[PDB]
DNA sequence: GCGTACGC
DNA sequence: GCGTACGC
């Protein structure tokens, strides 16, 4: 759920 | 040489 | 000449 | 519920 590299 | 995650 | 950045 | 960010 976090987006820092994927954001899902 | 670039530093964006290691910076060497 | 090597690896940092988060949870809906 | 998945992976982005650069070259001295
Ligand atoms: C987001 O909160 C989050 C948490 N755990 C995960 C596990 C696997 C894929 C994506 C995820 N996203
Ligand atoms: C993004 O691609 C990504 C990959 N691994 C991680 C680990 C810890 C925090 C954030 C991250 N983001
Ligand atoms: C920095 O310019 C740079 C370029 N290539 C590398 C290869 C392996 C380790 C570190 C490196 N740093
Ligand atoms: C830092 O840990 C890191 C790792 N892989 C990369 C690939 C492309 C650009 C920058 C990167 N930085
Ligand atoms: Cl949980
Ligand atoms: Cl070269």
């Amino acid at each position: 759920x976090a987006x820092v590299x994927a954001x899902v």
